[PDB]
């Protein structure tokens, strides 16, 4: 999964923590 502070896609649930907002976690 993605880390908070990394980049993740809008609503693809990519992160383990952090909102995927503005193409970032």
């Amino acid at each position: 999964c993605k880390r908070k502070g990394s980049s993740c896609r809008r609503t693809s649930y990519d992160c383990c923590t952090g909102s995927c907002r503005n193409g970032k976690c």
